[PDB]
């Protein structure tokens, strides 16, 4: 019923090209097709009836035999096409010994299916899918062509150069587009690559598919501006399409595929809307020769092409009237002036149909001469042409290309290619054009960003978010596509550790700066500078000045009537405490080191204990000669407790060694103290506590009596006062974090308040 | 060739069973299939074999005309499959009118592309994806089973059912296996279930790759326990070989699917291995009659059935002299005494079997009624019987099936269906077997919870991780699937509104029990009661009395002799302030409002001034008397000096309007205190303290000088006292925020140390 095209020779050479468009989704029942093509159909169709008598005129292959066909439309759908495949094979049930499979990967499948029972090898140029390489279920297949998986790679790479992190997909419904995607979904979404959602479609879908599948793209449209199209010429100019209907005109940029490539027949018409467009296409030089011998191509001269005067017709829009071929549709005829020359497009694969049947050629010489090396032509050994011979020739032949590099196998039957990154551009006012901006090598992408975005303004980023390094915050995912994250900038407290968690440093630390990592807060101390503890010194050194003062004018007057009152050895004493009171005013403000710590701490504890327990080892006797031991030993009734006073520290010292911890009341800030704590304290003040009550009853005991120059009243108040002068900063020490100042303080208030009214008017008066 | 099962009639029905396995992975390219099958095998060919002796004898189904058939085996392969297919179509290169299509999904897909070129209708009983469903590829293509939609939906209501999330995946590479785990993932990550890794492997491959498969499935074992596999029942009789040679012994939960069903030649062997496996099973009653004639069969008197003698002496391993199929591999001959009776198992998927072959018949019949009603028999207008008009029949039949339902089939050529859920388990000892603990249709997933797990212990439900909503911690996600979270506590100031953020409140808030809502923490105010306050209020009582017994006491004591030097007025003054003082602590001491603190800022202020204001200009009169208007200047004096503090405190005021706060000192705890300031404190703290060190200074002139008792001495014993307590309350309260307690307590013992140097003597003396 379908017409092919034939070629006698003693071999014959199926071929499988599609002629004719897909039959549309109402036809599709009676796979009836479409209108013709030019460079998928009639080109290619020439292009083998060309090669084949050029390789019948060559002497050095093929010789003696000559090689011919029968070419058959598969009408790009895989229906048709086993059709055609079963006419082929009706004569092995001339044979076929080999087929230069169509082009479409699900078709070429579906041919194989078929072909493989019989034993014919089959040689594709454009099938690409990688579920072809498996030899165990495609065996007599075989590529001048590299499969997808290259590609898949090279659209890695292409959204990875250009910061493409949220894209969208879209596939055409078959088994290039679906095998394509799916390795492109596993190399992206493995290296960096979000996908926003894919999308499948059929190239012949009706024009309420593409629109819907365009809404739902455009769903995501402010943030993934990118589709990666693993899909066909016909689903990219579909999706065009639909852009068009609804007013789209450069929201998208369609990052296509081989399929796609640089097809002017797929953005005809719908330039505006594919402008931008980046395509990856197979690199295949122009044949000059075959356009020497197509160009001049006349339908009245054309008879073994049963398609040329359809094609014609339909080309140059006009009726042959002459011939039966007429179709009266096109209103006008065509004169003898019409020729192929204007707006001649060559396909992108031809090359690699011409290399497919130079391949095939190529095996069967290589064949030929292993079988019968003597004999030049079918030697009788060849008669019954055997498909596994041809296949075992084919997987091993290699030869050199019309390009002019060495066309060979692999393993898996595919073969080497290198890939060109073209960008669809205006070049011109209503022009434009396909630019080849870059080329993809095993691995290394040369791409040229001047040609494409000749400026530092870009196609915004297809990115669901920004980047969100900016000092503190961090970054959350909500369950959905790792790239849609939400921004939450955590506390001052901690700091970053990977990009999704940041934590706490150690209690005493802060972090550095831009929170990169971590550092320790310096530990700020008490200087000797500083207003207090200046202060507190002034105080100190006032102190002792009164101390040597009143050394010095006791030491004048030792036995004079008006000292020699009670026992001189307690009013010697007395004045040793208060220098060491002072002495500890001293060692206290400093820094904390291990002699200093315990050096203060025993002093605290020592001073006032023995200043006051010689100030009521003398009260005692005073008024208990009036209210009714003593004589002069008084100093050992003294010294003893003065002693247990000592060995309670030792006590309290053994248990707590003079160390130095780092308190940190607070996050920000880092402090170090002796190692005094609450029960280290509270004893010895507890013990000196009980001593003041003791010397408070007593100076009660005695207030008034009638003494020289009346030691007792002011001693009683200053009992008093120092009474109240320890209670004052309680609330303000335990607890508190400047205990030690308030220590300095304390301590010299209490000095001064102690020698101020028990020496100064004895000594005052003596001096005066 | 293959050897295949004729049956003579006037209409042909071909078929195509696996009477043979599938074809090693190192015998594909031979196209040589292994063992016999029974159930997959044998059993159906006999069913076909002797429903269309059924039939014929049947008068009331296709009257006048015989059915005869064309047995053919596609040993579960799509080459062998293709191969008999075209060896069906061969006459139209008795003309086969229609198939009982193969088994597999994959298979059928391949034969239907080949007859739908020459129309030839195939009725499918077992191939279930979904893709056959698609009437544009797959128009002559019918099935009396289900799609596997409804099978991935039973799947996810399994999984759901028991709280399965964090489940793995395995499928059969092919088109059932494809489709169903496409479904499957589908409708499981859309409602909860997450896939810890999908894996493919095709059925006949080897024990490494089935090794490897356990390997990386296990990779996830003790968190992934459950395996859903919508696997055939090879693959999964390859896995239970890998789980018993690596080791494995029922740590894996097999969800199987209808590949697997109820077959006991997946498990035969490696029962220990499945034992606890959840499969579905489509539906289907055993056939009696089936059974009736199939067990009577002997290979001596069977002829038909090419098959049947390998079979014989497959099943029992024996040898049969007596036929030219000896196969002397097996040693012992074969007994008159063996039956097939013994250990028999009709298959699952017979009555489908026997349907597709009816509902063809049923069709066949339906359209000779509709063209030659009539004539009984083969009328003249149905010799070229019409594939389209025996399809539009077939669409549109409706008859009773071997079960007793109605089959019947929709718009997509499927029929309705219903599951069985069969659990795998052991009922003795050595003793396994399928049981059926639950159904499924059209949605309703009925179940026996009680069967499969008997006690309440069940299978580790498939979690990624423990439900880590419980208290304050909160869910992270990492870059991986979302059924996996880490469970990280925010800290006690947030509380978590969502299961993956928690925000803190804002600055006086706290969250409540739940975590769910701040709860705005209560105030604490002064708090009448508690043991400070009440100590306060005593005090204050204590000297309202003893200043209300004072003016009683100079009230009725007016102008007695001895109190005359002293000016009255001043004295009213001095007890006025006094008076103001304690109730301006009863004031302060109380829950602070706008009218409240109001007047206690004017009563700290006044009160103090009213009384030292007096007392200095007093002291400054007596002490004039001695150095050297009377009341004149001094009234005058007391005027200006308390007009210039009202003034400050006026200004205060004015400058600072009072408005009660609610000072946050931390996170924790809130208070509120009406607005002060540090000059609102100090300026007429600090002229208060201008007017004591002035009272300081006249009381050290006059000191001792002789008077009334010498007042003087008692105004120098005040000041000292009143300048002891204003500097000893420095600390707790520039140190602490107790304010509020430490200014009542001040201001009551200022008063009272005023009220006990002065007024005491004045009434001891007159009273005597
Ligand atoms: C600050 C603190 N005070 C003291 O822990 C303290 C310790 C020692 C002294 C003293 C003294 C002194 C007095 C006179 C002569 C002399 F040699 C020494 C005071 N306060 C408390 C109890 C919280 O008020
Ligand atoms: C807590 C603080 N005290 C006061 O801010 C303060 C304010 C007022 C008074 C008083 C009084 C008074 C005394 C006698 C009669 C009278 F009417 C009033 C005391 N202290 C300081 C100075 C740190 O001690
Ligand atoms: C994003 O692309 C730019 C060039 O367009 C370049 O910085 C780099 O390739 C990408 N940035 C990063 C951080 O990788
Ligand atoms: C599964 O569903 C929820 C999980 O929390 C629970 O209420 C129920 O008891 C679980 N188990 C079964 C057998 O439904
Ligand atoms: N690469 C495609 C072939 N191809 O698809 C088109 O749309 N044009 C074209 O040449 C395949 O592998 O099937
Ligand atoms: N629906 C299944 C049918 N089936 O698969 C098996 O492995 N056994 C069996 O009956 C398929 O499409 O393959």
């Amino acid at each position: 019923r379908r017409v092919v095209a034939h070629m006698p020779g003693d071999i014959i050479i199926g071929a499988l090209f599609s002629v004719h468009h897909q039959p549309t989704v109402d036809k599709v029942h009676e796979r009836k097709c479409g209108a013709v093509r030019e460079q998928y159909g009639i080109q290619r169709v020439e292009a083998m009836l060309h090669t084949l008598e050029r390789i019948n005129s060559d002497p050095t292959l093929l010789p003696n035999i000559t090689l011919g066909c029968e070419i058959r439309d598969s009408c790009w759908h895989s229906a048709v096409a086993l059709e055609q495949s079963i006419e082929f094979i009706r004569d092995s049930l001339k044979p076929i010994v080999g087929v230069i499979g169509p082009g479409s990967s699900s078709v070429a499948i579906q041919v194989q299916n078929l072909l493989q029972l019989f034993n014919i090898p089959q040689i594709a140029y454009s099938a690409t899918s990688m579920d072809l390489s498996d030899k165990t279920l495609f065996k007599y297949f075989m590529r001048v062509v590299p499969s997808d998986a290259q590609q898949a790679r090279a659209m890695v790479d292409i959204v990875k150069r250009y910061n493409w992190t949220y894209v969208s997909a879209v596939h055409t419904e078959g088994n290039y587009g679906e095998s394509g995607m799916e390795a492109f979904k596993d190399m992206s979404a493995k290296e960096g690559i979000c996908i926003a959602h894919s999308y499948k479609i059929y190239s012949n879908a009706g024009e309420q598919s593409f629109d819907k599948l365009l809404k739902k793209l455009t769903s995501h449209l402010p943030k993934a501006r990118v589709v990666a199209c693993f899909c066909e010429g016909m689903t990219v100019r579909g999706l065009l399409m639909a852009m068009r209907r609804l007013g789209l005109a450069g929201e998208f940029l369609l990052l296509g595929s081989d399929g796609w490539a640089d097809r002017y027949d797929v953005t005809d018409g719908y330039q505006r809307e594919a402008v931008g467009g980046i395509t990856i296409k197979l690199q295949s030089p122009d044949v000059k020769w075959f356009d020497d011998y197509y160009l001049k191509l006349r339908p009245e001269t054309n008879l073994r092409n049963p398609w040329f005067q359809e094609f014609w017709q339909h080309r140059f829009q006009c009726r042959l009237e002459g011939f039966p071929q007429e179709n009266s549709k096109y209103n006008k005829t065509c004169n003898s002036s019409l020729t192929l020359k204007t707006h001649h497009v060559q396909d992108s694969k031809m090359g690699f149909v011409i290399n497919a049947i130079y391949s095939m050629a190529y095996g069967l010489h290589n064949m030929q001469m292993s079988l019968c090396p003597g004999y030049a032509g079918l030697c009788d050994a060849m008669k019954p042409i055997d498909g596994r011979k041809l296949l075992e020739s084919l997987m091993k032949t290699a030869f050199t290309g019309v390009s002019g590099d060495t066309i060979l196998f692999d393993e898996n039957g595919d073969s080497p290619g290198r890939y060109e990154i073209m960008n669809f551009k205006e070049m011109g006012k209503d022009y434009f054009d396909y630019i080849n901006v870059g080329s993809w090598d095993n691995g290394e992408l040369k791409m040229d960003d001047d040609e494409v975005w000749s400026k530092k303004s870009n196609i915004i980023r297809s990115v669901c978010s920004e980047p969100c390094e900016k000092g503190q915050i961090k970054v959350i995912r909500k369950g959905e596509v790792s790239c849609c994250w939400t921004c939450t900038p955590c506390k001052e407290n901690e700091y970053v550790f990977d990009e999704y968690t940041c934590k706490a440093c150690q209690l005493g630390s802060w972090p550095t700066d831009d929170l990169t990592g971590c550092d320790l807060i310096p530990v700020q101390y008490l200087r000797w500078g500083d207003p207090e503890p200046i202060a507190a010194v002034v105080f100190a050194c006032l102190g002792l000045l009164a101390t040597l003062f009143v050394t010095v004018v006791f030491i004048i007057y030792r036995d004079t009537p008006v000292v020699k009152s009670s026992s001189r050895e307690l009013c010697y004493i007395i004045l040793a405490g208060i220098c060491l009171g002072y002495l500890c005013t001293f060692c206290l403000i400093a820094k904390p080191k291990q002699i200093y710590c315990y050096l203060q701490r025993i002093g605290i504890g020592l001073s006032p204990a023995m200043s006051y327990s010689a100030l009521v080892t003398k009260t005692n006797r005073i008024a208990r000669i009036l209210a009714g031991m003593s004589a002069c030993a008084q100093l050992v009734i003294a010294f003893i407790l003065i002693c247990i006073q000592l060995g309670i520290i030792v006590a309290l010292f053994i248990m707590e060694p003079p160390d130095i911890m780092h308190d940190y009341p607070s996050i920000r800030e880092v402090y170090l103290i002796c190692n005094t704590t609450n029960l280290g304290v509270v004893a010895p003040l507890g013990y000196n506590g009980l001593l003041i009550l003791a010397c408070t009853f007593y100076a009660f005991k005695t207030r008034n009596v009638p003494a020289n120059f009346n030691e007792a009243k002011y001693i009683a108040f200053a009992m008093y006062t120092t009474c109240i002068i320890w209670l004052a900063f309680v609330p303000i020490y335990f607890g508190s974090n400047y205990k030690a100042i308030t220590m300095c303080f304390s301590v010299s208030l209490s000095a001064t308040v102690l020698l101020g009214c028990m020496f100064v008017p004895k000594v005052y008066i003596i001096l005066a």
